[PDB]
């Protein structure tokens, strides 16, 4: 896989953000994770974690996987990086997202993400508390 440039337009919630990619606005949904919705427990905490991460970044990048690049809602499906740190991974490591939505052909980082989840669960962090 390869990282490509994007710029933040607006943070939205824990697992979605509006980004400019190849000069067009798009909602991105983070691959292989699920954060609580804003109205659910840990939802506000997830939203705030992702917002801080993308807003403070000097450089945002998106990485598509080998399969579908957009979902049925027209959202981009990617791994997002903030100054080289994967947002998808960082959410799971903090217990603010579960590994979820693992579809065949778009699962390159599954084991990385499951290892983070195991760590969060051992520490009883957030969702796992
Ligand atoms: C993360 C992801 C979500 N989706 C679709 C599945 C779910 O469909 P349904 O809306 O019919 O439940 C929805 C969940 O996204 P959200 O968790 O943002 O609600 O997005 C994909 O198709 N591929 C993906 O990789
Ligand atoms: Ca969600």
């Amino acid at each position: 896989l390869h990282k490509e440039p994007a710029t933040l337009i607006k943070a939205i919630d824990g697992d979605t953000a509006k980004l400019m990619y190849k000069g067009q606005p798009m909602t991105f949904r983070l691959l292989l994770v699920d954060t609580p919705e804003f109205n659910e427990k840990y939802g506000p905490e997830a939203s705030a974690f992702t917002k801080k991460m993308v807003e403070n970044a000097k450089k945002i990048e998106v990485e598509f996987d080998k399969g579908q690049r957009t979902d049925k809602y027209g959202r981009g499906l990617a791994y997002a990086y903030a100054d080289g740190k994967m947002v998808n991974e960082a959410l799971v490591r903090q217990g603010l997202a579960k590994v979820a939505y693992v579809y065949k052909g778009n699962n390159t980082h599954e084991q990385l993400l499951r290892k983070a989840e195991a760590q969060a669960k051992k520490e009883k962090l957030n969702i796992w508390s």
